[PDB]
DNA sequence: AAAGAATTCTT
DNA sequence: AAAGAATTCTT
């Protein structure tokens, strides 16, 4: 399928290539520095025609978003399939060395609003997959000759691809920016899909419900459990 | 200068090299995104040997943070002089096609805070330059390229401008972001940020204002939300 | 504007 | 944990 596809692709190209650096023009390469900010960039666009090379072959047509601010990074959909679309998103983390975790996008903009936010609106999309890479965290400019020289930033790097709904956790990824957090679990956890939630009717119940900060949360519910028994009580 | 010798390196860079992509080290090319998540990160990269190779000349140490959210991207020091220390931000913004904004960082934290979300206490640093990247966005690849392809790998920008001010001179009166309480610049043409064409009588000013900003509008009604009304707050007796 | 989206980290 | 830091953008 599209999805096994992809993620053989990704797998692959992962275990193919070591981006070590930017390079112009004419020729003059700088190294890449080891901050998410940085690598997450570089994962982003080492995926996109892993990513475009894969619908493709399955007659998908890939979209990426004209606004910045704008959920996902790529919708696939073949054009028999409108209200079949499938978002993909890139989320990356880090590791010194050790379970992990991820912010999964917001709980505010689309999740409670069709169209707030996002490309095509929230009811077209029937799949919402995550590549998630995590990397173990490892001044000059160089030139083509030199590829190997560049000193490499990451000491590792794994790549899945797993349903949003199943990764997802109970606590928030953020304050301020209220994003949904994954479970924090082992790289294998993501990869089996051992989540929190049941169902993505779940998932989707309890961030669309979860309240901003701990003071209202400690009222009505501030993990699963607590989400369960005010589902049992009544949405009491 | 330090100063002037950055300037002056920075200019002949963005002048020299375009970047077009990222490089693995078997030789495949992968083309760079046009959206400022991508370029900011670029820009960062670009600007980082050079900012080295300068601070190197003038006797200055650079240090960049060990956490992920510390200002600034680059603290300039002499080993003698650990008190006298200079931070450079590296922003980024684009112009569609003209007046330009940027953001400058949090109004909450280090400004507020001798030691918060800083590299080194606020009072050592003597100098906060900002390194400011403006770049046209290009209206317009999926495709990967090997080395000898360069030339055809699509760039993600049309134009790109870099200046060095100081950060006071370009600092506005009104926030750069609501929720992560940002600092904005002023609203205006590339010569004005180049030019030091800013709003406030001084840095001791800059630093006033965005210390006793309120978060929010309502909070702000009751003080001041403009230059005009802190200085009538001023006046008031911070009152 | 002012407020709140987009991503991830840290204390 | 939480809450709030790092950045830039949209409306
Ligand atoms: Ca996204
Ligand atoms: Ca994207």
């Amino acid at each position: 399928s599209l999805r096994s596809d992809l993620i053989n692709a990704l797998y692959d190209e992962n275990q193919k290539y070591d981006v070590c650096g930017i390079i112009s023009a004419e020729g003059k390469i700088y190294p890449l520095g080891s901050d998410t900010k940085v690598l997450s960039t570089i994962f982003e666009l080492f995926s996109r025609p892993i990513i475009n090379k894969i619908a493709e072959k399955h007659g998908y047509i890939v979209e990426e978003p004209k606004q910045q601010n704008h959920y996902p990074d790529f919708t696939l959909y073949k054009p028999s399939e409108p209200n079949k679309k499938i978002a993909i998103d890139i989320k990356t983390t880090y590791t010194n060395k050790e379970k992990i975790k991820f912010t999964l996008g917001g709980y505010t903009s689309f999740i409670r609003n069709n169209t707030k936010n996002i490309v095509y609106p929230f009811d077209q999309y029937i799949a919402h997959w995550i590549i998630g890479y995590v990397y173990t965290r490892v001044l000059k400019t160089y030139n083509i000759n030199e590829l190997n020289e560049i000193p490499k930033p990451y000491k590792g790097v794994k790549v899945f691809l797993q349903d949003k709904w199943v990764i997802a956790g109970d606590l928030a990824g953020s304050g301020n920016t209220t994003n949904i957090g994954s479970i924090h679990a082992h790289y294998k956890d993501f990869v089996e899909g051992k989540g929190i939630f049941d169902s993505e009717d779940e998932f989707l119940d309890y961030w669309r419900n979860y309240e901003r900060t701990s003071q209202l949360r400690n009222d009505k519910y501030n993990n699963i459990s607590e989400y369960r028994n005010w589902i049992y009580r009544g949405r009491k």
